[PDB]
DNA sequence: CCTGGACGGAACCAGAATACTTTTGGTCTCCAGG
């Protein structure tokens, strides 16, 4: 590189030396860079002594009467000299279509993103907050955003690029050590500049695919951030052919002063006047251009901050003998793997073992990471340690001490950290929405912030590259631009299977001593995969019964707030019966069932919960029947007999849809073409890696769940089938003690089973589909209100 | 008031050598001295 060049007349240019705002970090700045493109001299504001200078070079921002026309005033110039008013003093006032001025071919957008705002902060409200508190109450705003995890700072902001989990972009940490590279992402160095550790497509391009240009979204740190706002505002004043449409802005506070004086800390007050201080900069700067009723404003954080201390801190070595053999990324995740890559004496499974319930209160948990929970989508990535910590909120995990014999000194020099399970309260962060695009003076549900991506491509007409957001999902937060979603192609049709076989016909080993209006309340789920399938009614339930996995995809039934619980009979509990409708060939048996001494079987509607004695023999269907390991029944009885009537008591009745999941690649996709590992033994059953439930009802609870008028209500959850219950360190106990708590863990969204099956729900409901679409998104999280 | 040392491996930051990732001292406050 040339650095002999100069930067006159190429200031943060958009297109030898460079003069970009990026140059700094790669060591690439014409030698006058600093002299010529930041500025400092006088400061940032204009005064009542600075109004009509005569122009000087020398000055950060200009004062003088022609910096109106060359567009580098002060942000205040027009208040200080010219008797307008703060944008923050001005009334809020409905955008209904953008006032943009003539050239200005769309809206622009400006994303402010902020590091560390927890959602909480908005509680000080305008008294620390006055810009942010007024784009919030004005505009479009969620309680909270739900980020990705790890809640680590590149790995959310490049989801909110790429719309993409971290497992699909490739950034699974702010470290990262890929094994096929053999090289190490860092903070700290060069190699984290290298464009194959960054998968997906971000928004910037995106636009530029589309015609859109785009300003930066990288800021060297070194640039202060008054100067960082009046480069976007400088760009916004060039000419239409060369004027970006999408800007960003990136703040790294208020992260480091909640690390330091943690969330509640009193000293939190002044990093957040200081963010605040510099949206009104931003806003004045729009208001002098006369773009504050143009550009869709976007105030976004990564993640949230929890209070962590020196107190709360384990060490592996009080559980592992050698922790020298192993590299540990520490703190509010644990990710493990051997000092020398691919080293053959790693023994993950001795390892595990001795991190498994081996202290009373333990405040981490192992994880192979095919075995973490689904909703984290977090393992199909060959940068990600296949032996995993999920961390206890406000606690840390460490390698070893130092010197494991020296007295408490009681030093601590941090209070705040967060990286830890994204649904942990504290983790959750902001979003606000203000501009023409945006509804006006409008609160949200929470959402994810996967789902932004989306909704930035349609502020800017552009059609988004295929991400993990669900497209229509968030149209409610829009007041035009909305995207018109539609129903996915069904590729399959059922057979609707009579009476075809006599009970002679069958050799299974097995011995025994108004249904669609009633218990599919949503329509039939779509299969949108080639497959051959039966659709089997009953008194009390309803299935589609696959042909390739010898077993239901869904099984759907409704159950009252009054249904009664029964037992099963002693003379039942080992019935299995032939189902005449299902030709022998297309069943399972009872013979691999009782040759494979690990596996046993339950059923996808329980008999728990029949309604009568007579209709109780049709749970005990061979089409009913599924593969379960004993330690996993002890679960999923406990589900049937117990919780589901618990549900139905309290929300007025429920509609459950229940069924298995094949995903032993752990790529969170219905699994294909010889991908599934494991059948019964001797036979073509195939074992399940999961099995979900979705538990549907009315919003509107004084409404039975079979008589719902509005807007529906969803739990669901996606729970590892596994041979023991080691996740659960008091399993020994009553099921009354973990099983529920189990459960909460490994909770789920509607789409993510989706995903993972095929199907497609909720094709026949009374609402309107981009509805359909957000109750798809929800996650029941079990946290209380923020 | 001044200097040095310890803090402790977990947070972030910014100096080095181990050599652009990895590792270490500092952070604030107290202790020991003059
Ligand atoms: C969340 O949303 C994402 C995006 O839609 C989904 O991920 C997509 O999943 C599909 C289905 O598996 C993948 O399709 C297959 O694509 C490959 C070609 O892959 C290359 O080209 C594409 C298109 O430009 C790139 O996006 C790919 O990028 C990957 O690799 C680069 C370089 O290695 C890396 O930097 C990226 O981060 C990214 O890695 C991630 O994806 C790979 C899987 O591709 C994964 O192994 C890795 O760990 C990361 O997760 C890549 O450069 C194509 O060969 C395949 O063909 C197969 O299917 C066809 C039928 O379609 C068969 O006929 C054929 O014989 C093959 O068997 C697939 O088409 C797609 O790559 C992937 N995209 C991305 C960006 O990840 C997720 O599935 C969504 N998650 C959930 C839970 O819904
Ligand atoms: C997983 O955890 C197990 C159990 O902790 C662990 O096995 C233990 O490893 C240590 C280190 O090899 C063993 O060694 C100890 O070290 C001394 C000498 O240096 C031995 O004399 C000790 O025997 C004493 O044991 C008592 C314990 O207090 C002493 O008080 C007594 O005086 C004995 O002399 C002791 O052996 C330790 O023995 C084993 N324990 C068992 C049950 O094997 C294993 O290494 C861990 N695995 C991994 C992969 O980390
Ligand atoms: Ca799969
Ligand atoms: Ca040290
Ligand atoms: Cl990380
Ligand atoms: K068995
Ligand atoms: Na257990
Ligand atoms: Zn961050
Ligand atoms: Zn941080």
């Amino acid at each position: 590189t040339n650095t002999s060049g100069s930067c006159k007349g190429r200031c943060f240019e958009l297109q030898d030396c460079r003069c970009d705002n990026l140059c700094k970090s790669y060591s690439s700045c014409c030698h006058d860079f600093d002299e010529l493109c930041l500025k400092t001299a006088r400061g940032w504001e204009c005064t009542k002594d600075r109004c009509g200078e005569v122009r000087n070079e020398e000055n950060a921002c200009h004062c003088s009467e022609d910096c109106l026309s060359r567009g580098d005033c002060c942000t205040n110039y027009q208040v200080v000299c010219k008797g307008e008013s703060h944008w923050v003093d001005d009334d809020c006032e409905e955008i209904r279509v953008p006032e943009c001025p003539a050239g200005f071919v769309r809206p622009p957008l400006i994303i402010f993103s902020v590091d560390g705002f927890r959602a909480s902060y908005m509680k000080k409200g305008s008294k620390v907050m006055p810009n942010i508190e007024k784009l919030r109450s004005c505009g479009t705003h969620a309680p909270y955003m739900r980020p990705v995890y790890p809640t680590k700072t590149f790995p959310n902001l490049y989801t909110l690029a790429t719309g993409l989990y971290p497992e699909s972009h490739g950034i699974v940490g702010n470290s990262m050590y890929d094994p096929v590279f053999d090289a190490t992402f860092h903070l700290r160095g060069r190699e984290k500049f290298n464009h194959r550790w960054w998968g997906g497509q971000p928004l910037w391009i995106t636009a530029t695919k589309q015609g859109v240009r785009a300003g930066t979204f990288f800021w060297s740190v070194s640039i202060p951030h008054e100067r960082r706002i009046l480069t976007i505002l400088q760009w916004l004043s060039l000419p239409d052919n060369e004027r970006p449409s999408v800007y960003a802005f990136y703040s790294e506070q208020p992260d480091f002063s909640g690390h330091k004086y943690g969330p509640f800390g009193p000293e939190m007050t002044n990093p957040l006047r200081e963010i605040d201080k510099t949206v009104g900069q931003l806003m004045d700067g729009l208001k002098q251009l006369k773009l504050h009723r143009c550009v869709n404003v976007i105030f976004v954080g990564d993640h949230g901050m929890e209070d962590v201390t020196c107190d709360r801190t384990e060490f592996l070595s009080n559980y592992l003998t050698n922790v020298d053999d192993i590299t540990l990324v520490p703190g509010t995740l644990g990710r493990i793997r051997p000092k020398i890559p691919n080293n053959l004496k790693y023994d993950p499974k001795a390892i595990i073992a001795n991190l498994t319930c081996k202290k009373p209160d333990q405040h981490f948990k192992p994880y192979m990471k095919q075995h973490l929970p689904k909703r984290l989508h977090y393992a199909n990535n060959r940068r990600i340690e296949d032996l995993h910590l999920l961390v206890e909120r406000r606690w840390h995990v460490a390698r070893k001490p130092l010197d494991v014999y020296k007295k408490p000194s009681g030093k601590c020099f941090f209070q705040g950290d967060h990286g830890f399970d994204n649904k942990v309260n504290s983790m959750q962060t902001v979003f606000v929405g203000y501009g023409p695009t945006f509804k006006y003076r409008t609160k949200v549900p929470p959402f994810e912030n996967i789902e932004l991506y989306n909704v930035m491509c349609d502020l800017l007409g552009l059609k988004p590259a295929p991400n993990n957001g669900t497209h229509g999902s968030l149209n409610h937060l829009l007041r035009t631009n909305t995207f018109r979603p539609t129903l996915p192609e069904e590729v399959s049709r059922p057979n609707y299977p009579g009476i075809m076989y006599l009970q002679s016909d069958f050799d299974l080993g097995c011995t025994c001593d108004s249904t669609e209006e009633r218990h599919l309340l949503y329509g039939r789920p779509a299969v949108l995969y080639r497959t051959s399938y039966d659709i089997l009614y009953h008194t009390d339930f309803e299935s589609g019964y696959s042909e390739i996995f010898l077993m239901p995809l869904w099984t759907s039934y409704t159950i009252s707030k009054q249904a009664e619980v029964s037992s099963i009979p002693e003379h039942l509990t080992n019935c299995v019966r032939p189902d005449v409708r299902v030709s022998p060939g297309f069943s399972q048996n009872c013979l691999a069932y009782k040759n494979d001494k690990q596996m046993s079987y339950g059923f996808l509607f329980p008999p728990y919960l029949s309604s009568s004695p007579e209709a109780k023999y049709d749970a005990f269907l061979v089409t009913n029947m599924v593969p379960m390991y004993p330690a996993f029944k002890r679960v999923w009885t406990y589900f049937q007999r117990v919780l589901v009537k618990k549900y139905a008591s309290e929300r007025n009745g429920v509609n459950v849809i229940s069924g298995p999941i094949f995903d032993y690649n752990y790529n969170g996709l219905r699994d294909i073409e010889d991908e599934i590992k494991q059948y019964v033994e001797g036979s073509s059953i195939p074992v399940p890696t999961h099995y979900y439930s979705i538990i549907t009802s009315c919003l509107d609870f004084t409404q039975p769940a079979d008589k719902c008028d509005g807007p529906l209500s969803v739990s669901s959850f996606i729970l590892p089938h596994r041979p023991d219950n080691d996740e659960s360190c008091n399993s020994s106990e009553d099921e009354s003690k973990w099983v529920e708590e189990l459960m909460k863990m490994h909770t789920a969204r509607v789409r993510d089973i989706e995903h993972l099956t095929g199907l497609d729900f909720y094709r026949k409901t009374s609402r309107s589909y981009s509805e359909i679409l957000t109750l798809k998104t929800y996650l029941h999280t079990y946290e209380s209100e923020i």
